[PDB]
């Protein structure tokens, strides 16, 4: 069984490096705690798959209405694995493995690892998030 | 009880939309052939496979060809049961939503997993190809 247990540096140069720091960028929204600060970086066609329910969402009101739940937990998230690829100026996929640490009701820390991919596009000159599908690890 | 997805999905009218969701007919008729190379064949050499089953993320055609030997086994037939399609090229395409794949065991016996995908694909020489693949079980049971 795979694990992934290290962090995975940013490329320090070049445009993979600006797909891969809007990870950090939506790392840092989920601190705020306001899940329309979240729901601010996807596009408003955008669709997310996300890690803790059944139900995909695929409007604004219903990625924030997911958030809302989530951020209870108070996440914050650490890159293990990263692959980037671009299709064009205006579209990148980031995707690979990643940790989450949640905090309970009771303030009971936990980490769950889990795949994403994020599929951005820029537009208007902003990177907006188009797919994020977050999927925890198999095997277990 | 948790929530589910119960129907099979409308494949589009017309246009973009239409052509990007046939890929997904092309794909599941690949299964059906039990050659991993034939699947790994609709991925681009770069693509990018975050399966169902496995812990390891497939980042080259070898690996992505050992996670198809196995899931082939299974002769697993898929249906799409909700799609998105968001069209970002003239050139690039995301289909995500949820599928169910029905699997058949070594005695016959049948079973059907539901599970969320998200394939990105890429036209280069005209063809379309995966740049990635995320399929995931339903994250909520019971």
């Amino acid at each position: 069984v795979m694990h992934y247990t290290d962090k995975a540096a940013l490329p320090a140069d070049g445009e993979a490096r600006e797909v891969a720091a809007l990870f950090d960028t939506w790392n840092a929204a989920l601190a705020t705690g306001n899940p329309h600060k979240v729901a601010d970086l996807y596009a408003p066609d955008g669709v997310l798959l996300p890690t803790v329910s059944n139900e995909v969402r695929a409007s604004r009101e219903q990625i924030e209405n997911y958030f809302e739940m989530f951020l209870t937990k108070k996440p914050k998230g650490v890159i293990n694995y990263r692959t980037v690829r671009l299709l064009d100026d205006d579209s990148a996929v980031d995707a690979g493995v990643y940790t989450f640490t949640l905090t309970d009701k009771n303030g009971k820390k936990s980490d769950v690892q889990a795949r994403y991919t994020f599929v951005y596009e820029k537009r208007d000159g902003k990177w907006l998030i188009i797919n994020h599908h977050s999927s925890a690890m198999p095997e277990v």
